């Protein structure tokens, strides 16, 4: 996988940087892992620091881009996807979604960062050998432009998700992990393992375009959007999806989860079957009627992303363009990369190569 860009050398970058991240040491760990490596790379940088809610977003929002080569984000997948609707909400969108992102992980939720240390043929590590793998991608300056997520909820919210949507199982491991971040990444084990325990099951109806189905004619009246892009291919979350979508017969779920990246976390490489191609992301569902034992097999599998060699027949996997998700039962609870969100439905569609990482 070659680079289609590279950052200017010398150049010079905002780090947006959450000190809170990595159990409070993010700030400790950029002047000792990151900041020699910038100086030997020439690239020159400027520190503010985001924690409260909306900041980085605000920020983002208002800055004056062209004094920058590049912004890197350190803290995780939440501050990314805060940078990523930021630079999409302005009016000017279409040129700042340009500017070059890099993603430098800082403690948990650091799927985005562990998959381009995939993509650029590392090993799967953790910690702090991730971000210096992360930062040494940085200092190599090759950029590749990434798929985004545009997600619509039924209250008329459009949002943009830069690496996952899930529902069920996955959702409810965020809810139950979020109170052990102090264990790292085996939080998730923890959090997967209890509700493995209590196993549950949830009503819904899925739909989605499979890649293959796309044709030469979109919906004739599609969503209506405040500001581009338009989601040519989703119609409103009144309407029928349209007639050449794949609509799930199975209505009882354990999870759905949409994946734009091959990592799920630092040590869940969830998607091995290859980089998604231009506009194209990963669509895994779990149908109601699995085992508790075979669920375990494959989320211990998923580490070396071995679980789809088990051919589980509850387990499905499709490239999808764009899905369609309802609830049976009121409200639903997503994770939206990695942050909740509940809604009554949620669809969305996906944008080819849109933005721009440093990467590998
Ligand atoms: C896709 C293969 C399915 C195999 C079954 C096993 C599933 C258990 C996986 C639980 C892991 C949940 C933690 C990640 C949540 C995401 O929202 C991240 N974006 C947050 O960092």
């Amino acid at each position: 996988a070659m680079g289609s860009g590279v950052l200017p050398r010398p150049c010079r970058v905002l780090v947006l940087l959450n000190p809170r991240g990595g159990k409070g040491k993010a700030l400790q760990l950029f002047r000792s892992h990151v900041q020699p490596l910038l100086a030997e790379a020439e690239i020159s940088f400027t520190l503010m620091l985001t924690e409260r809610r909306n900041h980085a977003r605000e920020l983002v929002r208002s800055e004056e881009l062209g004094r920058w080569d590049a912004l890197v984000v350190m803290s995780g997948d939440g501050l990314m996807h805060e940078v990523v609707n930021g630079l999409m909400e302005r009016p000017d969108w279409e040129t700042a979604i340009q500017k070059p992102l890099c993603s430098l992980p800082a403690g948990s939720g650091n799927a985005l960062a562990a998959s381009l240390n995939h993509y650029a043929g590392y090993e799967q590590v953790t910690n702090e050998d991730l971000l210096t793998n992360c930062t040494l991608l940085l200092c190599r300056r090759l950029l590749s432009p990434m798929n985004l997520l545009s997600l619509h909820t039924a209250s008329g919210l459009r949002l943009f998700s830069v690496l996952s949507l899930a529902w069920g199982f996955i959702a409810d491991v965020d809810l139950e992990s979020e109170k052990y971040r102090r264990l790292g990444e085996m939080r998730f084990t923890l959090g997967t393992f209890l509700r493995l325990a209590a196993l549950r099951t949830y009503r819904g109806r899925l739909a989605y375009l499979p890649v293959g189905r796309v044709g030469s004619k979109t919906p004739a009246s599609p969503v209506v959007v405040q500001q581009g892009p338009v989601d040519a291919h989703l119609v409103p979350l009144e309407e029928p999806v349209p007639s050449h979508w794949t609509v799930v017969p199975d209505e009882d779920f354990v999870l759905v989860l949409a994946l734009l990246h091959s990592h799920l976390g630092s040590e869940m490489f969830a998607a091995p079957m290859g980089r998604c191609a231009a506009g194209v992301m990963h669509l895994f569902y779990v149908r109601a009627g699995v085992s508790r034992a075979m669920l375990l097999r494959l989320f211990l599998a998923m580490e070396k992303g071995r679980h789809m060699e088990y051919e589980c027949p509850y387990l499905v996997y499709v490239p999808v363009v764009a899905f369609r998700l309802e609830p049976k039962d009121g409200k639903g609870v997503f994770a939206v990369d990695g942050e909740l969100m509940v809604s009554e439905a949620v669809q969305g569609q996906v944008h080819p190569n849109y933005f721009w990482m440093v990467s590998g």
